[PDB]
């Protein structure tokens, strides 16, 4: 089996440039539904699901692979080669986001720019250094979805996403997150949770769009200026006026011209 069709990769419209957009933990290609729309007129859009989505089979999930970013960067650049890709526009969310900066390190020619929506280096404190979460934190949350995955789930969701129980982005990220096998679930969380890119930033030269909520429980907005400033090339940071850790899921009508604008034009 091609690397793609584990991935469930979909091609969507035509065109001469590649976007390439890549959901981030707890949902599936799905969370981009509301975006495709706008891009398949002009752009060939290429979404595939992250190893361990619950769309995905587990028998593919090898925990020791998955257990770095390093595993995700490496299937990016082998989906994007089976399809002939140079230069893509890639849009991530979150770690999704920091695996495509890790795969341009590699493979920079793979990548025009990478468009990252609320990225983070480093989501755990460390000495001098504020990510939003104390390791005994982390600990009791993934103690926590080891417990009771789904009432963690559920009860987290309307804070990460800045939205009401009630909502129709909560129903979506509910669905998609219970989807996930809860062991699997736990090894990506304790890969994103355990994640230290901030010796590598240095090493990422091609352009990164920066697209920061204005209240992310998640991503302090200091922890943005730091990856801007300490990303090897040119970034932007943009924050804007919604909130929330998944503001393509929650807000597109906030976050669909935003991501338009910097795929459309350059820094």
């Amino acid at each position: 089996n091609s690397v793609g069709s584990t991935h469930n990769v979909t091609i969507l419209g035509s065109g001469e440039t590649t976007v390439v957009l890549s959901h981030g933990y707890g949902t599936d290609q799905s969370v981009w539904k509301l975006f495709v729309p706008h891009l398949v007129d002009d752009y060939r859009v290429l979404l595939y699901d992250n190893m361990g989505a619950g769309t995905t089979n587990p028998d593919y999930f090898d925990f020791e692979r998955y257990s770095s970013l390093e595993g995700y960067s490496y299937d990016l650049i082998a989906i994007l080669d089976e399809f002939h890709v140079s230069k893509c526009i890639f849009v991530g969310h979150s770690m999704s986001a920091m695996a495509a900066a890790v795969a341009s390190i590699f493979r920079p020619d793979l990548f025009h720019k990478l468009i990252m929506i609320s990225p983070s280096p480093r989501l755990a404190n460390a000495e001098d250094y504020y990510g939003g979460l104390e390791q005994k934190e982390i600990d009791e949350v993934v103690g926590s979805m080891e417990e009771n995955y789904r009432s963690m789930a559920l009860g987290s969701a309307p804070l990460l996403l800045a939205c009401d129980l009630e909502s129709a982005a909560v129903q979506e990220y509910c669905r998609t997150l219970f989807n996930m096998r809860p062991d699997i679930s736990c090894c990506m969380a304790r890969m994103i949770f355990g994640l230290d890119l901030r010796p590598y930033l240095c090493h990422v030269t091609v352009p990164c769009h920066i697209l920061q909520s204005s209240n992310d429980v998640m991503v302090p907005v200091a922890v943005v200026e730091y990856l801007s400033k300490n990303l090897g090339g040119p970034s932007v940071v943009e924050v804007m006026p919604t909130e929330g850790h998944l503001p393509h899921l929650s807000a597109p009508e906030v976050t669909i011209p935003v991501v338009l604008r910097h795929i459309r034009h350059d820094i």
